[PDB]
C-alpha cells in the first residue's frame, strides 16, 4: 500500500486460497474438504485426549529442546536425536533450510508444478528457481541432478512420494539420485507421505544420515492427522541438524502440538487402521474417476491425482462446479501437463459418498 | 563455527553464526517446585479457553484458516481498529523474527538496549545485523539514547519494550509517543507491547498516536497475562501496507488451530483478563515483601514478574538463582549484562509458589553468608 514502511530491503520490495476463504467467496459451507490433503479420518482417539490433558499446561512455554519428542522420534525412528531437528511443520522447515543456504541470486532446482510452499520460501529469499519437468507424471530424478549440475546449484527439492501426482521411485533410485549430487548442493527430500508409501519407497536411514548435504523432511499433518498442530521434523548429520539452532524460534513449539505428536507417535495400531482406511478411500476414488470416465493414476500418498483427459479449462472447470454446486473441495496441479489432472484428497465414506454421487453429474452438466 | 559433518555450503552469515525450566529438571533429576523464571502465567487461561481448545481438539486435522479471517476480526473488534491494521504471527519472538527479516540486510544496524530482550538480539544476530545497545537509564530503556543511536547509525530498525524486560519499568505514553515520533520515518520502532495487559493505562500510547505511521509497528500477545504461551500467538498493529509485508514471508498455514481458537476465546473472556490481572499485581506485592523481608531491593513493575537488586555482584545474584533451583526446586532468572545483573528475575505466580519461595529466599540467603 501507499501507506507501507519505506525501507524494508529491497528484496521484500521486489516480492493457494485456503477453504475458510472459499466457502466466504462463495457463501456456503464445504460439504466435504478434500481439498488440501487435511486427513479427515482425523488423529488417534488417544491423541484427542492428550491434547484435552494438556489444555490445562498451555500457559508453559514448549521445551526449547524438544527433548521428549526428539527422544522419541529417535526410539521409534531407531536413529540418534542428534540427527533430528524439529520444526513447525515440514512448511516451516523447509523455509529455514532455505534460509540456511540460499543467497540472493542463487539457483535451487526443483520440478515444473511440483511443491508450491518450497517456490514461495525460495521466492521469499531471493533465490532463482530452475524447474525440470516431470518425466512420465515423476519427478525427474536424472533431469534434477543435470540442472544441479548446469547451474551449480546449492540447493535441490524432491519429494517422495510426490505431491501432486502421488507418484514415487524405489529406494535405490532416491539413494543413487543422492549419492550423485555434488557435496556442495544440500537435497531436501520431502516424505510428507512416508506413512502411506509402500516401504520399498523409502530409503533406510541408514543409507542417507552420514551424508552432509542430505535433509529428509517428516509430519505429523497427514496420516497422522494433525495437520492443524504443525509438528515437521528432519533427519540429517548432527552438523546440518545443529545448524536449525542458529535461526529457530527455540520457544516456538506448540505446547499442546508437542504432545499430541508424541502421543501421535505412541499410537502405532491407530496409524495402521488409519493408512488401511486411507488406501482404501484410494481405490474408492479411483473407482469414482473411472466410473465418471476418467483416469485415476497410481498414489503413494493420501490423495488421488486423476486424469481428465482433456485440457486445464476442463480440470478447472471440475474444480470449480465441485465447489459452486455441491460444496466439494478439491485442487488441482498448476502446470502443463499435470494441469490436465485433478486432486482429491482421501477422507471418511460420508464424504466419498458426496463425491459418488457429485462427480459424474459435474461431467454429465459439462458435456 | 560448524562441525564437520555439516552441509559445507551453509551461507557464509550461517556459518559465521537461557536454559529452559525442562532441560534444568533434566540437570538436577527434580521437578520444578516453583516455575517462576520464564514469566509464564501459572494462573492459567481462562476456564472458557481450557473449555474451547478441549472442544477444538476434534478439528485439529484441519489446517488453520491462512487468512486468520476470525482472529483478526475478532482482534480488531477488541481493539476497535480495522483488521486491515493487524499481522498475526508465531507469537512476538515469531513477529520478531519476520520484522527483522523485513527491514535488516546484512551489516545493517539496529539499536536496542543493553541488557534487553534477548530474542530480538537473536533474530538481529541471524540475520546479519550489527546490533548497537544503549545502556539503561536508572532502570529505564533510554528513549534519549536509543533515538541519538538511530540517528549516528542512520539505522532502519529500533526496538523498544514498554513495559520493560528485565527490569519491569515503563515510561508513560506521552513519552514514548514523543520518541516514536522523533524517529526518522526511515526508521522503522518495533515497540514491544507485550506487558500490555498489566501496565498502567497510562503507559500505553493511543492507538490513534501511533497507527497512521508507517514506521511504528506494535507487538502484543496472548502468552503472558492471557496465559497462553505455549499456544504461540501473536499479532501486530500498524499500517495495512506494513502488516500486508508479513504475508510475502510468512508460513500463511503457520497457525496452530487449536492455539488460534484458544485466542479467540481468551479475548472473549475479558472479565477473566480483568481477575487475573489483579491476581498478578498482588503476587508483585507479594514478591516485593519477600524479597525485602530477605534484606533486598524490588524494582517498582508494570509486568508479570518483579526485579530484585540483590544488593552485590553479578556472582552472588547468581548464586541465589542456583541455590533456589538445586536446593529448592524454585526456578527464576537474571539479566545478562551490568549492571542489570546485580537483579534476579522473578515472575509472579499462585499463593502456593508464592509461599515456597517466601520460605526458601530466607534460606538460600542466610546460607550464602
Ligand atoms: C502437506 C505437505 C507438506 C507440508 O506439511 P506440513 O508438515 O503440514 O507443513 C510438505 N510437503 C508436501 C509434499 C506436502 O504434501
Ligand atoms: C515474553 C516476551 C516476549 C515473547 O512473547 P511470545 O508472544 O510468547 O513470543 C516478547 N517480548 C517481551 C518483552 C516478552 O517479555
Amino acid at each position: 500500500s501507499m501507506s507501507a514502511f519505506s525501507r524494508f530491503t529491497p528484496l521484500i520490495q521486489s516480492l493457494f486460497v485456503g477453504p475458510e476463504a472459499l466457502e466466504r467467496q462463495h457463501g456456503r459451507k464445504i460439504a466435504a474438504r478434500i481439498g488440501a490433503n487435511e486427513s479427515g479420518f482425523g488423529p488417534a482417539p488417544s491423541v484427542l485426549l492428550a491434547i484435552r490433558q494438556a489444555a490445562g499446561d498451555t500457559w508453559k512455554y514448549a521445551d526449547p529442546e524438544n527433548h521428549d519428542l526428539k527422544q522419541a522420534l529417535a526410539r521409534h525412528l531407531g536413529t540418534s536425536p542428534a540427527n533430528i531437528a524439529i520444526g513447525e511443520g515440514i512448511d516451516g522447515l523447509l523455509g529455514q533450510i532455505v534460509r540456511l543456504v540460499v543467497e540472493a541470486g542463487a539457483p535451487v532446482v526443483t520440478s515444473l508444478g511440483g511443491y508450491p510452499t518450497f517456490n514461495y520460501h525460495v521466492a521469499g529469499h531471493g533465490g532463482r528457481l530452475v524447474t525440470v519437468p516431470y518425466a512420465d507424471d515423476r519427478e525427474d530424478l536424472e533431469g534434477l541432478l543435470a540442472a544441479v549440475g548446469r547451474e551449480n546449484a546449492p540447493l535441490v527439492y524432491l519429494a517422495n512420494p510426490d505431491n501432486p501426482m502421488g507418484s514415487w521411485w524405489p529406494a535405490e533410485r532416491v539413494v543413487a539420485f543422492a549419492q550423485a549430487l555434488p557435496e556442495t548442493t544440500l537435497l531436501v527430500l520431502d516424505e510428507a507421505y512416508c506413512e502411506t508409501a509402500p516401504r520399498d519407497a523409502l530409503p533406510p536411514i541408514e543409507s542417507l544420515i552420514d551424508k552432509p548435504n542430505v535433509i529428509r523432511a517428516r509430519t505429523f499433518s497427514k496420516a497422522y492427522g494433525l495437520a492443524g498442530a504443525r509438528i515437521g521434523y528432519t533427519l540429517s548429520t548432527p552438523g546440518t541438524a545443529q545448524a536449525f539452532d542458529k535461526i529457530r524460534n527455540h520457544f516456538g513449539m506448540s505446547r499442546i502440538g508437542v504432545a499430541a505428536a508424541i502421543a501421535a507417535l505412541a499410537d502405532q495400531d491407530y496409524l495402521k487402521e488409519v493408512t488401511l482406511k486411507i488406501a482404501n478411500s484410494r481405490q474408492r476414488i479411483g473407482r469414482i474417476a473411472a466410473d465418471s470416465g476418467l483416469a485415476p493414476l497410481p498414489s503413494a500418498t493420501n490423495f488421488v491425482a486423476v486424469d481428465c483427459g482433456k485440457d486445464a479449462s476442463y480440470a478447472r472447470a471440475i474444480v470449480d462446479r465441485l465447489m459452486s454446486d455441491h460444496g466439494i473441495f478439491i485442487r488441482m496441479p498448476g502446470v502443463a501437463p499435470l494441469n490436465r489432472c485433478i486432486r482429491i484428497s482421501t477422507a471418511p465414506d460420508a464424504e466419498m459418498d458426496l463425491l459418488a454421487a457429485a462427480l459424474p453429474e459435474v461431467i454429465r452438466s459439462l458435456a
